[PDB]
């Protein structure tokens, strides 16, 4: 079973500029999922420290960085939080209606698309990269579900067959034709050291 | 009635650590304070967009600065989600006891003071320009208390007397002899066009 959802009239638009604006440097994606899974971890962390309980679905708190050049695929794994069914459908938990609008008025007044992050919305930022995005997230208050979206004004939800995941995010990047840089090791590493290079989490960057 | 508690040995030893090293740029507190501010609000803003009765106790969201040259006191204001009692004595909703040590291993690999909202322990950059801190805080979930700290091993929590905030948090700092400055309108401003420039959220300076 597959739910099909129109993006909000603010996401859509959000999701058109960094589509279609002229902007070369696309590489600051990564640091915004990162940023993305670091804050999700922090979630965890904080409720693990009333009830331990909630680590019942994993104790390791990280972050794994996955390219796979045959699938042209960057995939960014944390074992956060994650989200529940409601939170995907809702902009996967960003406060986008409000930080979009914030954004744009922002970008008016001599901002740039790197500032995007300090609006709640660096998710999106996805997009300067990739085609499309696959969002498969498991919160210990629920199953697990996937999220996709090419754009294009709508996204899918289902509930997720097979490949547990126990607890936390996957951000799968299907990577645009000319994007291919960001499967590369070098690549990778130069990135996190330019812009996520002191993190609360350990980063392991797989080989292929 | 005064609770007194002791903070855990690591953030005794984040607090000494920002209170004793030589480290000039102490103007980076502010840009935590409004970072967490914005965090704050951002949370008071998703919850609202299931529940609108959350914002019952106000509806705007925002952040202000008010300076005040008599009590030597620069307080930042918020009407973000606030914390709860527990909140409050666990850190202040920091994930401080990881946070402080991911830091630490971070400053022994080049980083720097300045870095120390990258592992969630930003508040007590506060400690960098004050000799004491008042935090009050009000969550819809609870009362209003007040959080204080001269640092030296301990901090006090009470319920707050009187001045009823509707909703969110304020952070005082009463401020070293030395760090008037930041009492200083065109110092403020400054300081927020260099570090806090483009956020989701309005920034209100307030005159004397
Ligand atoms: C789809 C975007 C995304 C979300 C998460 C994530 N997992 N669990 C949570 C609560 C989050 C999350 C949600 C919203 C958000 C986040 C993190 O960063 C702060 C404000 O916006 C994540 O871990 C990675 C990621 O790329
Ligand atoms: C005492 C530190 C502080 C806290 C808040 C605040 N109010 N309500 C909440 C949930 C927070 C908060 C708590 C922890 C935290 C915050 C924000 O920034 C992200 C991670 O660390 C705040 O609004 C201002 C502020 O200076």
């Amino acid at each position: 079973e597959v739910e099909t959802f129109a993006f909000q009239a603010e996401i859509a638009q959000l999701m058109s500029l960094i589509i279609n604006t002229f902007y070369s440097n696309k590489e600051i994606f990564l640091r915004e999922l990162i940023s993305n899974s670091s804050d999700a971890l922090d979630k965890i962390r904080y409720e693990s420290l009333t009830d331990p309980s909630k680590l019942d679905s994993g104790k390791e708190l990280h972050i794994n960085l996955i390219p796979n050049k045959q699938d042209r695929t960057l995939t960014i794994v944390d074992t956060g939080i994650g989200m529940t069914k409601a939170d995907l459908i809702n902009n996967l938990g960003t406060i986008a209606k409000s930080g979009t609008k914030a954004f744009m008025e922002a970008l008016q007044a001599g901002a740039d698309i790197s500032m995007i992050g300090q609006f709640g919305v660096g998710f999106y930022s996805a997009y300067l990269v990739a085609e499309k995005v696959t969002v498969i997230t498991k919160h210990n208050d629920d199953e697990q579900y996937a999220w996709e979206s090419s754009a294009g004004g709508s996204f899918t939800v289902r509930t997720d067959t097979g490949e547990p995941m126990g607890r936390g995010t996957k951000v799968i990047l299907h990577l645009k034709e000319d994007q291919t840089e960001y499967l590369e090791e070098r690549r990778i590493k130069e990135i996190v050291k330019k812009h996520s290079q002191f993190i609360g989490y350990p980063i392991t960057l797989f080989v292929e």
